[PDB]
């Protein structure tokens, strides 16, 4: 099932990177254009960024400009971040595993 | 902020791959050992797999064997899946972006 799981993870990463896009943009808009930060916040109450293609589709009806920036920002975030994710996540898995195996072997040898 | 975002994404991927581990294991246990599938389900009600190092720490107090299998299965899942994630997620971002840009350019040129 490494196909079913790869696919589901990629969809999850795609949507998560989109949330990170909207988090970053909203942070800039806090200083740069506060009334749009606020708007972005309320629209996100009314639309679960979880279902991200629908969110963006919902947003084009009201703010095409913000939709475009999320598209752009998330493409850059992906392009920036994705290359280190393999090495990072695997390394964190090997060391979380390491900790947990060191801890329970400690309990097993009381 | 590509560091703050890479770090947060890796933590999220780590935890998500752990949930996928527990999803897969629970699926096997459905057929292989049903009474442990059920137990795994109830423990997951009482412990948010979201905070995954704590979950696994909570589980060692009650089922060290299952904790070890999650450790193993999630390391394999990571090792299996992580190499295609860059190419996959970026490709899905380029084509989701493509769709949304094709759709709103359609509205802008009514």
């Amino acid at each position: 099932e490494f196909k079913k799981v790869a696919k589901e993870t990629a969809i999850t990463l795609q949507s998560y990177l989109t949330y990170q896009a909207v988090r970053l943009i909203s942070q800039q808009l806090s200083e740069t254009n506060p009334g749009q930060a606020i708007w972005l916040g309320e629209f996100s109450k009314r639309h679960p960024i979880q279902e991200s293609d629908l969110y963006l589709e919902a947003m084009m009806l009201e703010n095409k400009e913000l939709v475009l920036r999320i598209l752009t920002v998330r493409e850059n975030l992906a392009e920036g971040v994705l290359e280190f994710l393999p090495e990072m996540v695997l390394s964190q898995i090997k060391q979380s595993n390491g900790n947990h195996r060191r801890s329970l072997l400690e309990r097993l040898t009381q």
